[PDB]
């Protein structure tokens, strides 16, 4: 389903220190993040999205309406500049964050009660789960 609205508690991370070693973040930074569960909150209205990512290490948001692309600075992640556009394939969400980094970005959907995200950068894909609080 496209409907993603909802608070998101991680069950499961899968190479995220590949995607975070991919994006140059050090490796101090990344050997503590690496060991963190994360929680993701979603409101999504028509194609206006908010978005906020948070561990104990972190705490990010992010706003976007789907099929408006827009710069991004990826301040205290790696440090880049982007431009970012988020799309839908069928029930995919698709992010491409066009750039230094070849292949970058994310994609995001849901099965059942549960949302996945593949992080990608380079050759390296991080994959994530979420139940539905």
């Amino acid at each position: 389903t496209r409907d993603q609205n909802g608070t998101w508690e991680m069950e499961s991370n899968e190479n995220f220190e590949g995607y975070m070693k991919a994006l140059d973040i050090d490796f101090a930074t990344r050997k503590i993040a690496v060991r963190l569960t994360q929680t993701l909150v979603i409101d999504q209205d028509g194609d206006n999205f908010k978005v906020k990512s948070t561990s104990t290490f972190w705490n990010y948001d992010v706003d976007f309406t789907v099929g408006v692309e827009f710069d991004e600075y990826t301040k205290s992640l790696d440090n880049r500049h982007v431009k970012a556009l988020v799309t839908w394939e069928g029930d995919v969400l698709v992010c491409v964050q066009k750039g230094e980094k070849e292949n970058r970005g994310w994609k995001k959907w849901i099965e059942g009660d549960k949302l996945y995200l593949e992080l990608t950068c380079g050759d390296q894909v991080c994959r994530q789960v979420f139940k539905k609080k």
